[PDB]
């Protein structure tokens, strides 16, 4: 049909930084996790490489897209479909041509897709301060990002839905280290840290006369998918402005809700949840002042020049979004 050639049109794209997310959303009927990373996987070769049955990728994606909250506003499969995307574009980063095995990709991608898996739309802070089940559970301790973890493994039990059947004992172990390591380092609280030891690298940087970076032990290999999975995952104000704005929304409708069940509570309301004492575009000035920015340049300086054209878009919008405040 119509609709499905316009989807093909729309992925093919997928190898671009500012894919239309929200078109494919539609196009697919709320399945853009579902196949964006069928169409990543095909275009990496991933399904022939590690042997997964093209019925039990597609049993499991659908499986875990499901698991994907369609009330909730910006941590749906809309944002995981969105981070899967761009961090295939980073691993295709040319400071990072055959930087990293095939199993290092695949750990990479997978942690990108069931990364905020079964998002209840509140933050860990909410969780730990209402006595929630899921903190009790975790020990306050990077709370959701545990359970999306465990969420995203669990799925992989399910009929024809185990996409690491024909990997070895090896293998299979080594990508479930890697891809807990990598969603674990999701957690904002976690920033700061990871961002020091991002510019530790950087200062010390080891690369070949073309530009490419040397990292032999897993230490720095790890270091680097993890940052590189958090840049993906604070993507969203280096996009073109247009689905830059539509995240934005988002955000703000999912914050906000949580600001209403905080406010009904009778506690604080936390930063940029309040809907009746908001200030989205300050906000949005700040977070990439002090957060997004911070981190996307010093990715920048790792992968120099490579990142230039993300990092201009990201100014572009911080420019543009300083300009609509009086
Ligand atoms: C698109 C704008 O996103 C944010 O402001 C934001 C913050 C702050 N925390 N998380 C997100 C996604
Ligand atoms: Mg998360
Ligand atoms: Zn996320």
């Amino acid at each position: 049909t119509e609709q499905e050639d316009v989807l093909a049109k729309e992925l093919e794209d997928v190898n671009k930084w500012g894919l239309h997310v929200f078109r494919i959303a539609e196009l697919s009927g709320n399945r853009p996790l579902t196949v964006i990373m069928h169409t990543i996987f095909q275009e990496r070769d991933l399904l022939k490489t590690f042997k997964i049955p093209v019925d039990t990728l597609i049993t499991y994606l659908m499986t875990l897209e499901d698991h994907y909250h369609a009330d909730v506003a910006y941590h749906n499969n809309i944002h995981a479909a969105d981070v899967v995307q761009s961090t295939h574009v980073l691993l295709s980063t040319p400071a990072l041509e055959a930087v990293f095995t095939d199993l290092e990709i695949l750990a990479a991608i997978f942690a990108s897709a069931i990364h905020d898996v079964d998002h209840p739309g509140v933050s860990n802070q909410f969780l730990i301060n209402t006595n929630s089940e899921l903190a009790l559970m975790y020990n306050d301790s990077s709370v959701l990002e545990n359970h999306h973890l465990a969420v995203g493994f669990k799925l992989l039990q399910e009929e024809n839905c185990d996409i690491f059947q024909n990997l070895t004992k090896k293998q299979r172990q080594s990508l479930r280290k890697m891809v807990i390591d990598i969603v674990l380092a999701t957690d904002m609280s976690k920033h700061m840290n990871l961002l020091a030891d991002l510019k530790t690298m950087v200062e010390t940087k080891k690369v070949t006369s073309s530009g490419v970076l040397l990292l032999d032990n897993y230490s720095d290999r790890i270091q680097v998918l993890q940052n590189m999975v958090h840049c993906a995952d604070l993507s969203n104000p280096t996009k073109p402005l247009q689905l830059y704005r539509q995240w934005t929304d988002r955000i703000m409708e999912e914050f906000f809700r949580q600001g209403d069940r905080e406010r009904e509570r009778g506690m604080e309301i936390s930063p940029m949840c309040d809907k009746h004492n908001a200030s989205v575009e300050k906000s949005q000035v700040g977070f990439i002042d002090y957060i997004v920015h911070p981190l996307w340049e010093t990715w920048a300086d790792l992968v120099h020049p490579d990142a230039q054209d993300i990092l201009d878009t990201l100014e572009d919008n911080r420019e543009w979004y300083q300009s609509t405040i009086p």
